[PDB]
C-alpha cells in the first residue's frame, strides 16, 4: 500500500488522560481513535494487526478440532430468563428493546445462545465431542473503562464452548485448548503464564487464566521458584502456622486518638509497630452484616470470602448502614452481630482496635473476655516473602494483564435450559460444557505494552500490519521516485510494503515510521543514482548502506532472523 | 476436517413458514439457525462460505486502495444529533440507554461514526482522496424481517466511505468501486446487474443498485435490449406522446354498483376495458391531502411521486382520515384538494369513477367541467412492452435481489458535522463523500438462490466451505477407514476436505453431502481393497471409478475445470 493513500493520524502530543503506554501509543501512532468511553474504532494499520492476529487464533483452533461459528449480538431476554443471568445481571449487562416491546441483551458472552443451537441437534453420545468457537463483539456496561483497549464497553473475544459426554473428555478438551492458548500467545509476541483462578464463590470447578506479563497489569500472580506453582493473588492460600507474640493480659482501656484516621497513624501515634493493630471492617453478606478482623499489616481479600461463606453477595457496609448499626469501628459492642477474624489475629494479645466512637479508640483488648470470634479463617492476601501453600517455598509476586481464561462449565446451563443428549446406556444426561475465551483487542494492547520502546510500537514480525517500510526522502527528486517506485513493485509481491511515497519532510516521515514501527526500513535518499539505499532495523536501531542488487537477499536473511 | 468433529444439523424436514429456496436450503443443510425474527447464527459451514467471501471482498478493496477499519456498532446519540437521523428516522434504528442514561444507537450504517473519524484529521487537499471500509454487523428494526438472510435484523454489511478534493477524483472512485462491486459479484459465483436507482425524494446523485438476478427479487429490473440501459422499475421513467381514445361528451351519471370493490370488478360489471376506468388515491404529503388518479390497468409509484413533490412524507390517507375528508374514492368532491393526474388519463374523456358513496360509481365524467387536474405527471411504473425514456427500444422486465450500492453522497455529512480540509488556495471546503456497501450475508444466500439443485446447495469453487467430500461407505470394515484415513492425509493440504468419518449409513452420508454441496466427492467403498475409489461431480451428477495412483491428478483436473 502506499501511505498516501492510508489513512494514518499520528499524533505530535497525547492527552493526560491516557495513562497506559499502549494506549498512549496506539493513539500516537494513528491505530485507534475513540468514539466514547469504552468504544473505539481500529484504523487501518490496527485493523491489519487483527486480521493477523485473528489467522494465527483460527489456525491455532483448527488444530485442535475448534470449529468456527458467528452468534449474534442481539439476544432475546428470554433465552436469558432460562439461565437465570437477566435477573441476576445488572447495569453492566446492556439491554434493549425492539419496535414491538420485545427485551434484549447485547451479548456479554454467548453461554445461553450456544447452548440454544446445540440443544437438541446434538442428541447422542455418538455425536460428543464438539467444540465450537466464535470471534465476535462483546459489549459490557464496563463500570470504569480505562487504558484504551484493555477495558472497553465493545471488545473484540475469541470465544469458544465446548460439548461432553463425560468429565474425561472435557477434560482432553480442556487441556487441548490450554495448549491452543499458549501457543497463540507465543505467536503473537506475548510472554504470557497460564495461572490457578479463582472458580467463583459457590463452584469449584477447574480453572486457569492466561496472564500477559506487565507493569501495567492489575492482577497480580504469586509463583514459586522450587515448583510450578502459579496462582492469582485472589486465590493462592495463606497457609497458618501458630506463632504467638504474646504478653500479659492487661485491662481493656478507651484512649483518645485525635486525627487518626488510618491503622498506620494509629501505629505511629502509639508508637506501636501496625502488624499488632486489628482492622475491623464492616460487610454485608446475603442481607446479615458481619466484621472481618485482620492485622494492620494485612489487607482483607473480597474473593476468599466470597468463597468462603460460598455467596457472591458480599459487599461492604454503606456509611449509613454502618451509623445504624453502630469514626474508627472495633469488635467490641453490645450487639448481635458475627465476628470473623483472619487467622493471623491469633498470634497477638491485648488487641488495638476501633472504639465504634469518633476521636477514641481501645487498646489491651483480648479475645474470650471483650468480644468473642465466631471463625478463623483465611481472609487476607498472601504477602511477598511467605511460605506457599503447597510447601514449595517462598512466594514472589509478577504483575500481569488478564488475556484469557478457560474454564470447566459443567452442566450448569444443560440443566437450566435442558440440552440433553442419549448416553451409553440409552439416557437422557446434560451435556457437559467447557468454555474458553481471548479477550483479542486486550490482546492488541497487550502486545504494544511488551513490544515498544520510547520512539514508538515495535510490532513483532508475525503481527506487524506491514513487513517493510519503504520510504523516499525527497519524492521530488526523480532518481529517488523512480527508484522507490521500482522497489515497491519488486518487494511488494512476497511482502506487504506500506510505501511512504507521501510529499512530506524526511522528519515527519521517520518520525512516523517509528510510531508505526514496522520491523526492516528501506530509505530511497541521496544516494539512488549509484543505485545505493539504506536498511535499518526498528528493534535495533542499526543502519547499514546496500546496494539493490543485494537488496532482496538482505532484507530476506534479516526477515527470516527476526523473533 | 472430520466430519464427525463437525456441527452440522440437517435437517430431515423444512418448516412451512420457510418460502425462499435459499433460507429453506440454509436451514436443511444445517448452515443456518434462528435466534428469533431477522437473527440468525452462521453454523460452521456458513462461516467458512463467509469467510471465503470476505476474502475475496478484502482483495478487490485493496486493488483500488479502499482501506479496511473497524467502527463501532454502539454509537452516541449525539453523533447522529448533529446529522439530524436521530430525529428523522423511528422504530427501525435501534437505540438503548447505559447505565448512566446516555442515549446510543446501534449502527445501521456509519455514514457519522465515518465523518467523526476523519474531521480534522483529513485536514488537507494534499491527502485526498481517501477510501475507508469495513466488514461488520449492522442492525436495523426490520418491518417485517423475512426469507431468512436476505432481510435480517442484525446482518453483515461490507460498508465503504470515500472522501475527495472535488467532484471529479469522487467520479473517479465510484468508477473504482462500481468495479470493484461487478468484479466481487461474478468472483463468488452470482450473476449481477449494474441498475440505476433512485435517489431519494430531494438529491439527483448518481446512485447504480447491483441487482442479482433471481425469480425471488423483490425488485423488478427494466431493461434495453438496443442499448445499455437497465433502471429499477421505481425510477425508469415513463414518456407519454398523446394517443387520444375520445369519444362524444355524455352526461355526468351516478349509477348503482352493488359488491364492486375493485376496478376489474367495476370493469366487468360496465362491460368494459379496464383501462378506461380511472382509480383514486388519497396521499398525504407533507401534511396536505392529495388525490392521485391513474387509469385501471395501471399503478400508482409512490417513489415517483416522493421525488416529484420533493419530500420523503409521503403516505395513503388512513380509513379513518379518508372519512374525515370525505366505499371507492373519486375526485368529484365540493373540497379544496390538490388533484393530480398520471399522463395517460389524458387519452381518455367520460371517466369512470368512485362516487364517494359506498356501493356507487360515477360514469361519463370529464375533466374541466367535473372536476380539474392541477398537474399532470409520471406517477405509474412502466409496463412491459411500452417505450423506453432513452428511445432505444421496448421495456424487459427481470427481477432482482438487491445485494449492493454505490452513491455519490456529496457534502451532507462534512456540512452539518463540520468535516472540512484546506484546498489548493487554502480556504476551507466540505469533505466530498461517497458511500458503497454489499450486503454479504445476504449476499451468501443470493449465491444460495443461484447455484442450488432439488438435492441441496451446489457451491461455486470460489466459495464452497470445502473444496472435497471425502466420504467412507462403511467404515467398521479395515480396508475402508484406513484407506480414507490416507487419501484424507494426501488431500488435506493442498485441497480443503470434509471428510465424512462418521458411523452413519450411506444413505444419510450421500444425502447429507448433497445438501451440503462441496464440488468434488471421493467415495471410498467396496473396491477400496483394489486401490479404486469413486469421484462424483455435484454440478453434473457425473461418476466414475478411478485409482489411487491416478486420483491426485483426476481430482486436480477435475477441480481446475469448475468455473
Ligand atoms: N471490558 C473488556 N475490554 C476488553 N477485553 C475484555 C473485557 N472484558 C473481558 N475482556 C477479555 O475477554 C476475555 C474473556 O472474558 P471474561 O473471562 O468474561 O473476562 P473477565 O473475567 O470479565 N476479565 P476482567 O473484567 O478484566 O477481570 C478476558 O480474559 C479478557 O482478555
Ligand atoms: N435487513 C437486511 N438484511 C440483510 N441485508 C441487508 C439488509 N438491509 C440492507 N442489506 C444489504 O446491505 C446493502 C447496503 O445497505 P442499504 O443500501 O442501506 O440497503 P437498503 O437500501 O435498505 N436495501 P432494502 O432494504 O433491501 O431495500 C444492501 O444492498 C443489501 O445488500
Ligand atoms: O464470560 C465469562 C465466562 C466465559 N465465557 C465465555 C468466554 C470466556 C469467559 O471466561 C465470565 N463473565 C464475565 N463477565 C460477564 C459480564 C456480564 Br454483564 C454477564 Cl451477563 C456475564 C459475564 C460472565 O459470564
Ligand atoms: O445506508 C444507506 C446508504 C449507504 N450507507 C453506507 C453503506 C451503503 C448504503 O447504501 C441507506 N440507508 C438505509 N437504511 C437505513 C436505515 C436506518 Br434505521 C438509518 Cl438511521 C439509515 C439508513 C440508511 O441510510
Ligand atoms: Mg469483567
Ligand atoms: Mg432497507
Amino acid at each position: 500500500m502506499k501511505q498516501s493513500k492510508v489513512f494514518i493520524p499520528t499524533m505530535r502530543d497525547v492527552p493526560s488522560e491516557a495513562e497506559a503506554q499502549s494506549h498512549r501509543l496506539l493513539l500516537k501512532s494513528g491505530l485507534i481513535k475513540q468514539s466514547t468511553s469504552g468504544i473505539y474504532s481500529y484504523l487501518p494499520l490496527a485493523t491489519r494487526v487483527l486480521n493477523n492476529i485473528t489467522a494465527i487464533v483460527r489456525q491455532e483452533m483448527e488444530r485442535i478440532d475448534s470449529v468456527e461459528i458467528l452468534m449474534p449480538a442481539l439476544q432475546q431476554a428470554e433465552l436469558w430468563e432460562e439461565s437465570g443471568r437477566w435477573g441476576a445481571y445488572g447495569p453492566e449487562l446492556m439491554r434493549l428493546q425492539d419496535r414491538h416491546g420485545r427485551q434484549f441483551a447485547l451479548g456479554p458472552t454467548h453461554e445461553e445462545l450456544v447452548t440454544s443451537i446445540v440443544r437438541n441437534e446434538l442428541k447422542s453420545y455418538k455425536q460428543l465431542p464438539m467444540t465450537l468457537f466464535q470471534i465476535q463483539s462483546k459489549f459490557r456496561d464496563e463500570k470504569r473503562p480505562r487504558f484504551g483497549l484493555l477495558r472497553g464497553r465493545e471488545f473484540i473475544m475469541k470465544d469458544a464452548y465446548s460439548f461432553h459426554a463425560d468429565e474425561a473428555s472435557l477434560d482432553q478438551t480442556y487441556q487441548d485448548m490450554y495448549q491452543a492458548y499458549s501457543r497463540i500467545f507465543e505467536r503473537v509476541g506475548i510472554n504470557a503464564r497460564p495461572v490457578v483462578a479463582d472458580s467463583g464463590a459457590i463452584g469449584g470447578s477447574h480453572t486457569h487464566e492466561f496472564m500477559a506479563l506487565s507493569a501495567i497489569g492489575e492482577d497480580t500472580i504469586v509463583y514459586s521458584k522450587e515448583s510450578d506453582y502459579t496462582a492469582n493473588i485472589e486465590k493462592a492460600e495463606v497457609v497458618y502456622e501458630p506463632n504467638h507474640k504474646h504478653s500479659t493480659v492487661q485491662p481493656l482501656e478507651k484512649i483518645e486518638t485525635p486525627n487518626v484516621k488510618t491503622a498506620q497513624e494509629l501505629a505511629d501515634f502509639l508508637g506501636r509497630p501496625v502488624d499488632e493493630i486489628a482492622k475491623t471492617m464492616i460487610f454485608k453478606v446475603d442481607g446479615e452484616y458481619i466484621m472481618v478482623l485482620v492485622r494492620g499489616h494485612h489487607e482483607i481479600n473480597d474473593i476468599k470470602l466470597k468463597s468462603y461463606f460460598g455467596t457472591d453477595n458480599i459487599e461492604l457496609a454503606t456509611q449509613d448502614e454502618i451509623v445504624n448499626l453502630v469514626g474508627s469501628l472495633g469488635p467490641v459492642i453490645d450487639k448481635e452481630i458475627k465476628i470473623y477474624a483472619d487467622n493471623f489475629v491469633q498470634d497477638l494479645n491485648n488487641l488495638v482496635v476501633g472504639a465504634n466512637e469518633d476521636g477514641y479508640h481501645l487498646i489491651n483488648v483480648n479475645v474470650g473476655r471483650d468480644f468473642n470470634v465466631d471463625e478463623y479463617g483465611d481472609f487476607r492476601f498472601i504477602l511477598e516473602g511467605e511460605k506457599l501453600s503447597d510447601g514449595s517455598g517462598v512466594a514472589h509476586f509478577a504483575e500481569g494483564i488478564e488475556v484469557g481464561q478457560v474454564f470447566k462449565l459443567g452442566t450448569k446451563y444443560s440443566e437450566s435450559m435442558n440440552a440433553t443428549f442419549l448416553d451409553n446406556q440409552g439416557k437422557a444426561q446434560p451435556l457437559i460444557m467447557g468454555c474458553y475465551g481471548i479477550g483479542i483487542s486486550r490482546t492488541l494492547s497487550a502486545i504494544v505494552e511488551q513490544n515498544h520502546d520510547d520512539n514508538g510500537i515495535v510490532w513483532p514480525k508475525s503481527v506487524t500490519p506491514f513487513d517493510l517500510h519503504l520510504i523516499s526522502i525527497n519524492p521530488k527528486k526523480d532518481d529517488q521516485r523512480e527508484l522507490a517506485d521500482a522497489l515497491y513493485a519488486e518487494f511488494n509481491t512476497k511482502f506487504d510494503v506500506l510505501y511512504d511515497d507521501r510529499q512530506e519532510r524526511a522528519g515527519v516521515k521517520f518520525n512516523d515510521a517509528d510510531l508505526i514501527g514496522l520491523p526492516l526500513r528501506i530509505v530511497v535518499g541521496k544516494r539512488a543514482s549509484e543505485g545505493i539505499v539504506e536498511v535499518k532495523e526498528r528493534l535495533t536501531g542499526d543502519s547499514e548502506e546496500v546496494h539493490i542488487d543485494d537488496l532482496m537477499t538482505v532484507i530476506t536473511n534479516k526477515y527470516d532472523n527476526l523473533k
